[PDB]
């Protein structure tokens, strides 16, 4: 068996960190990473051809940085949101497996935007992987085509194409609060658990945040939830967590025969910039919701008027196409 391989550990390894195994790998060559038991404090850059991260399991082998957007830079800059990476994976193919990676700067009020993990390769997939932070915990690539902010996409892919990508999450658990899944890929999670922190805590009516923010395009598949338990913390208040806000106006994110609680809002979706804006050019939507406690079908009658009823039909498109990207992804 031909492949690449070096071993991280805290003793005894080929290195004791992840960024001089990640130096190791030539670009070229088909590469996996062993990371044994131990808390990485670490800003990871990877960019590889085919590369394989497995970690000793969740909250077992842990990488972790907090640097936050509203950080200053040497020169005086601020950090912004696509610098603030804990980890960046990118390059043609990425797998990551079996660990936690965890931004720990806060809450988005004091440190600004704080990824996690910035999923750039033109194939990711995670598996048993939990991903932590508050706002933009996981971004998934690409970026919009143009800021609306000044230096809003500052960060290593501000200069680059627009490449398109397709991830799949698989047994994840990815916690935060706002926009905290977000981004223009083609992404299937299945089998996730995701949950939105209570906010409230962490500081009209209360907002604890948006599941998602999409910005892809309307011709492509967008966000998946597959068989995922989504749901506010314990003490997030009743009807605070929406399913998604567009972060541009052809955001697609649909949710199909997944669990929730009530601390789902009643709305499912947000406009962006306040609840009841019109986005009708947006694919939001549910397919058999269930209630996370008992198993009987969520009705929302009082979601927002731009939020589509998928009909069986269409059920069956997004199935499809959800299983043509894991196909593309796995295969």
């Amino acid at each position: 068996k031909r492949m690449f391989e070096v071993h991280v550990k805290k003793e005894n390894g080929d290195y004791s960190t992840i960024t001089e195994a990640i130096q190791a790998v030539p670009y070229e060559e088909k590469a996996i990473i062993y990371i044994g038991e131990g808390t990485y404090h670490e800003k990871l850059f990877c960019e590889k051809s085919d590369i394989t991260f497995v970690g000793a399991g969740i909250d077992k082998t842990i990488i972790e940085y907090d640097d936050g957007a509203f950080d200053q830079m040497e020169d005086g800059s601020k950090m912004g949101t696509f610098r603030s990476y804990t980890a960046f994976f990118g390059g043609k193919r990425v797998t990551v497996r079996n660990m936690t990676i965890a931004n720990t700067v806060g809450d988005g009020s004091l440190h600004g935007q704080a990824l996690a993990v910035y999923a750039d390769a033109n194939i990711c997939f995670f598996e048993n992987v939990k991903m932590t932070g508050h706002q933009d915990t996981l971004f998934c690539a690409p970026l919009p085509l143009t800021e609306r902010q000044k230096n809003g996409f500052m960060g290593p892919r501000v200069l680059n194409p627009r490449k398109k990508t397709a991830q799949l999450y698989r047994n994840c658990e990815i916690y935060g609060d706002v926009d905290f899944i977000f981004g223009g890929a083609d992404a299937v999670f299945e089998d996730c658990l995701i949950v939105c922190n209570n906010r409230q805590k962490n500081v009209g009516r209360f907002i604890n945040g948006y599941i998602t923010a999409a910005c892809g395009s309307r011709d492509d598949l967008g966000f998946v939830f597959r068989n995922c338990t989504v749901r506010g913390e314990e003490g997030c208040i009743e009807g605070s967590v929406f399913l998604g806000r567009p972060w541009r106006d052809e955001a697609r994110t649909v949710f199909l025969d997944c669990k929730m609680d009530n601390s789902i809002a009643p709305e499912r979706f947000s406009g962006w910039g306040a609840v009841d804006k019109d986005q009708p050019d947006t694919y939001y939507g549910e397919y058999r919701s269930l209630d996370i406690i008992d198993s009987s079908v969520i009705v929302a009658d009082a979601k927002n008027a731009f939020v589509k009823d998928i009909t069986e039909k269409d059920y069956k498109n997004l199935s499809d196409r959800a299983d043509e990207l894991k196909k593309k992804v796995t295969e």
